[PDB]
Order: C-alpha cells, then structure tokens, then sequence
C-alpha cells in the first residue's frame, strides 16, 4: 500500500477539488515578499496500510531521522523542554522555545502527566495505554489524547496529531491516528511514517501482530506557491519502499534509541524546494 | 444522502467482513440467559451527508425526540445533573445515576467548564466555540472535546461522541463528528441525526449555510443476537427522509427548547425488537 499511491491520490484531489482560504485575511505569509501566502483544501481525508511495507515517500527523501527523533522526545521521553530536542540534534522546534526552554503544557507534557489510576497508583497516559493493551486487549477505551481542553491555554502550540486509537484483534495491533489539520506539502509525510514507527514499536513490546495503520487528516492543504512543484513529484519515479529495521532484542517501550532504527535500501527521489512561509 | 443507503452499507459489511470479540472474556450479556452476548466489529468506519436531507432511518423509527433531548442537556444545559434530564422526561440515564444524581465529570460537565480566555474573562468550550464561528471563521481550531485525560477517572462512564471539528468555508459551515465505538444496532443511527441537530442549530444562529456532515466511527460493532434482525430491516422499504423544522425566529443558542424542533412527514418502518443486554 505505498505511501506514494494514496499520497498523490490526495494531491490532485486538492489542486483539483480543494477551496481556496482566500476570502480570509491568512496570518502567515511567503518570505521572499511577505504577500501573503495562499493555499487551497479539502476536507476529511483518510490514508490507509495493510502494513505489508513502511509507508514513506519515495519520490522525495523524508526526515525519516529526525521524524523517529521527535517521536522519541514526545511519547518516549515526554519531554516538552526544547533543550531535550537540541540534545538530539534536532532544532526545528527552537522556534517555539519558551523563555524556559519549553513549549509550554503540550505534546510530552501531556503524556507524561500521571493522571491516570493503576491498582491504588497513578499514571501517565503513555504507562496505562501499554498496561492494558495486553491485560484489557478487547477494550475499546485505548486512547491517548493530547487536545487537553483545560491546558490549551497554556500550549505555546496547538498540535496537529493530538490522538490515537488502538485495536487488539486477532493477535494484531490496529492504530488510527488523526491530525486537525496537515500539511501535504511539507508536514503529511512526515507525520504519518512517525505515527507508523510508533506503531511498529509497541507492537513489538507488547507481542502482537501489526494490524491495518489508518491516518485521519480533518483540514487537508497546500500552499498556492508549492503546487507547481508537487506535479512533478507526482510524475517522478516509484521505487519500492525500503525494509525499516529495529532491533528485536529490545523487551520495554523505554529501551529504545535512535540507534534501533535503520531504513534499509531506502531509493527516493530528488531536491525539492518548497518556498518557504513563516 | 439517505441515512438507509450508507447504514445498510455498513451492517452487511459488519456481519460479513467484521471480526468476532469472542477471543476474550466478554463482561456485557444478554438478560435471558446470562449466556455472555457476543459481537462482531470493524475498524474505522465514516458516514458522510451533503445535508440535503436529515440523516435519519426510514426502515425503523429514530428517538428523534428523545435525541434532541438529551443533545440540549450536554450542549445546552451543559449538565451532568441526571435530574435534568429527568426533567424532560428522559429515563435513559437513570442507570449510571451516582448517589448525587449525576454522572460525575462527563458530557455536559465538560462542556460547562470555564476553561478559556476570552478577552479577559474565562469562558466554556461551548461559548468559546461559538464567538470564534463568527470572528475567526477561517480558523483552523474549532474543536470542543469531552475525552478530558484529566478527569477520565472521574466520570461515571466514557464518552462515545466526544469531539467534534467545525470548518466555515464559504459561507458554509462543515460539521465532522467522532465516536470512539458505537453500536450500529441501537446506538448509531440515534447518535448520527442528533449531532446534525446540533449542526443545524448553530449554523442558523451563527448565520452559515450547512457544509458537509460527516460522521467517524472507530469501533463499529453489532451483537450477534442483532443480526438475524438487522437482516430484516436492510429489505424493509424506503421512504423519503422528513423534513426537520425549527423555528427561524430564534437567534440564540440557549433560546432553543424542545419545541422548537418538528419532524414534518416521517414514514418510517414498524416495530423491531433487538434482544436486551447487561
């Protein structure tokens, strides 16, 4: 079920069927002359996978890295300091850096909150998901949510992938994943492989076969100044998808590292500049 | 967008593509002999309308009343009182009543909460909802969420419909709903018509056309019992869906009542008796 299939299945669509956000006065702009930059959407779209292969762009290169490294900061480490993001190499968030150094009550800082009840103990969402994945399999309660309705406030960011539901059916792992909003241009291949490795992770932990891996996006959009260049993405070339590994050796959710995770003949394609829009 | 077509294209999937709870130890039954029921489910279902009908069930009759009901109750009253609801002569929470009437930090107790900052003054998710329609309809955030990680342990019981995502594009307002599971036999098509109520209602006020209606669905499942007699309904006739009033002449949200709301010519089937269960 390659990436790449469904990923241009949805890009047309948008160039073709999506509505311009035009009619409103945007925020965000270009940077070469600060006009205003413009997109086009669609919305409610969904992205499916058997699992029979990684789901990563392979007309185009992706953080595949630095994607697994923000995975790690947010559901391993539970970190919303940017510091623990810096130690990693990565500085795409120095952005969002509070004058503390986090991003405020959002993404790790929601997870590692022990806010749930585990036999006359508390804990966080991350330590309940995993227990009863494979003491409460049937339950059809396995959420994590991120979208704290009394904290928003306090987020110096509102996130996009803010959920996730997971099915233990037949010795397999189901895991459903929604985003309020994302970027098909620069933020959707990205974000999915990610919530994919996770996946493949917990899997691995709790002894279960991989089951469907389902990507729900609510607003779909591109920006104006990068459809010109994602039609010859879509004409490039398709090279099967590469063999992600990850070392079987490890037994807890908590053990691993960057150093577990390896693509395997990645082939993809070439540079890519998409304009850049603050 | 008949309510019937996309139901029925639901269900036979259920009962030939869906996979039996059985593996496990069930804790629900029927209340004739005890004997666990079981189910058989699917994963991620969606249920779109281009609201040029009111989604609602020809071949059975809806608790269209009893629906719209309890939707003021939640996103009205904004109570968790059962009293209230009592109030309106709805019984159908009596159940998970607490020794102090009410369902603990659930439904409308969530979305009462004065939980945001609005120019200087905090303010509920509902109220906030509503001011941002009107004022930053371009935006990319209305969201109201009743799955709170913070207070799980202290509701009475989980949430099924417990989000919801907004859109204003072009003068038209899109309404996309989400239930965690949902039982395809006597809770769907109960949940679905009213949560487009709600949609109705705050596009009138807010002054938009209705946009898309669409409905998720993560864990949709039917008992076993509930097939031989869904089979039934799926070869019942269909009418044309009725024509829902409400009266134009309100202008605010908390102005609305029961009577505002009429279901004109509304030919549905006969009686179906789906077996209770625990």
């Amino acid at each position: 079920t390659q990436f790449d299939k469904q990923y241009n299945s949805i890009i047309k669509d948008i160039i073709n069927n999506g509505i311009s956000d035009e009619e409103f006065d945007v925020r965000t702009k270009w940077d070469s002359d600060g006009t205003p930059a413009h997109t086009l959407s669609v919305i409610s779209k969904q992205m499916r996978f058997d699992n029979s292969e990684v789901p990563i762009l392979t007309t185009k290169k992706v953080a595949w890295k630095t994607a697994i490294k923000e995975l790690l900061w947010i559901w391993q480490l539970k970190s919303n300091d940017v510091n623990d993001l810096n130690m990693m190499g990565v500085h795409i968030w120095d952005q969002w850096k509070q004058e503390d150094g986090t991003i405020g009550h959002a993404y790790g800082f929601q997870l590692g909150k022990k806010n749930r009840s585990l036999n006359g103990e508390k804990v966080d969402q991350v330590d309940y998901l995993l227990h009863q994945l494979k003491n409460n399999p049937s339950s059809r309660r396995h959420i994590t949510m991120l979208w704290n309705p009394d904290e928003l406030d306090a987020m110096a960011l509102t996130p996009c992938v803010y959920e996730t539901q997971w099915y233990v059916k037949h010795g397999k792992l189901h895991l459903e994943v929604r985003a309020r909003s994302n970027d098909m241009a620069l933020g959707n291949p990205f974000n999915v492989f990610q919530y994919n490795v996770l996946q493949r992770m917990i899997a691995q932990v709790t002894g279960y076969e991989l089951g469907e891996y389902i990507f729900n996006i609510g607003d779909c959009h591109v920006y104006t100044r990068h459809i010109d260049n994602l039609k010859i993405q879509m004409e490039r070339e398709q090279f099967e998808a590469p063999e992600l590994w990850i070392n079987p050796e490890v037994k807890d959710f908590y053990d691993f590292t960057i150093d577990d995770f390896k693509l395997i003949n990645y082939k993809h394609g070439d540079k890519l500049l998409f304009e850049v829009a603050v």
